[PDB]
């Protein structure tokens, strides 16, 4: 079996190998990359996402989210308080302010230490889940706005024809902005490209061990667990690497830098934080190997997780028994 220790793999495709997205994902899995739950792909040196970022300040963050934490440094929840709209120019200036900027630090490890020590005492502002793309339309390779759609994958594999669309989202981060422990909707893959700015640190649990993380989370967030059978779908719970190590949860960590892609694999729990002002673009995708994960994916039926138009159809076709009780939560 390839990659039996479930290490995060880093790939360096050639420009020739960067032409066929599906085929390269299949290659990475042939080498065991999915066992980690997360892979890093460094694009060929010849490739560019776009010519420059020189006009990005005019993008609007309609609903910036202030991420307020509750709990202890290693085990906390975050709630998202909606703030007034601001441009990316305004946001970048805010990120660079004395109140919000990255603190002095020696290296990524010292900054990771400062994050876990001090995250809970601050409320950074995240511009998340903004529909859009920063890939140039003339970028033909690994353009996250030109991927094959999940609906088309389901049609190719299963013959069924469903409504829904699949588009990318932009994320504007600052120091301490946080993504809580989660898998993707319907345990899809994701791909994330860090367009510009400061790094993003990721933590991931191998898919084969995801249930271990879930069991820990029910012990650590016991009232949340009683309220919903899939509360990690709410995307509010954080657990530090120290706490994971204390409880024997297998995980890995890696830092993504500007210009790099990350791929999360089906049922690969992940969480992380931003080091400073940055902009990432991400989208869900499917392969044939996903279909079984989609059939088995948990769902939030408490009604908090409140999910997309397109996820309806996935549930309806792959999980017809759930369909009924799941859409009572989403209506
Ligand atoms: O970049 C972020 O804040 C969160 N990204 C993801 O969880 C992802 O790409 O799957
Ligand atoms: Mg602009
Ligand atoms: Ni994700
Ligand atoms: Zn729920």
């Amino acid at each position: 079996a390839q990659n039996p220790n479930c290490n995060i793999m880093i790939f360096h495709p050639t420009k020739e190998e960067f032409n066929d997205f599906d085929k390269y994902i299949a290659y990475m899995e042939s080498q065991g990359a999915h066992r980690a739950g997360l892979a890093k792909i460094i694009p060929p040196k010849e490739w560019k996402a776009r010519e420059t970022y020189d006009n990005i300040s005019e993008i609007l963050i309609a609903t910036p989210l202030q991420q307020v934490a509750s709990g202890r440094a290693g085990v906390f929840t975050q709630y998202h308080k909606k703030k007034k709209a601001m441009t990316v120019g305004e946001y970048r200036h805010l990120a660079n302010s004395k109140k919000y900027q990255t603190p002095p630090h020696q290296n990524f490890e010292d900054l990771e230490r400062k994050y876990w020590k001090n995250r809970i005492y601050n409320s950074p502002i995240y511009g998340a889940d903004i529909s859009g793309s920063l890939f140039d339309e003339n970028t033909k390779q690994w353009n996250l706005g030109h991927l094959g759609t999940i609906q088309d994958l389901l049609e190719k594999e299963c013959g069924v024809v469903i409504e829904g669309v699949n588009t990318p989202y932009l994320y504007f981060g600052m120091w301490k902005t946080t993504f809580a422990w989660h898998t993707e909707d319907m345990d899809l893959y994701s791909i994330n490209y860090l367009h510009l700015g400061e790094p993003k640190t990721w933590y991931v649990v191998p898919p084969e061990h995801g249930q271990r993380l879930e069991r820990l989370a029910r012990e650590l967030f016991p009232g949340s667990s009683r309220g919903c059978g899939a509360f990690l779908r709410h995307k509010v719970a954080l657990i530090s690497p120290t706490v994971l190590k204390e409880n024997g949860i297998p995980f890995n960590r890696i830092t993504q830098e500007a210009g790099e892609f990350m791929v999360t694999f089906p049922y690969g729990y992940h969480a992380g934080f931003n080091h400073g002002f940055n902009c990432a673009e991400a989208i869900n995708f499917a392969t044939p190997r996903w279909i079984d994960y989609g059939k088995m994916a948990s769902q939030c039926s408490c009604g908090e997780a409140r999910v997309t138009f397109s996820m309806d159809a996935f549930v309806r076709i792959l999980q017809p028994e759930r369909y009924d009780l799941w859409k009572r939560g989403q209506d």
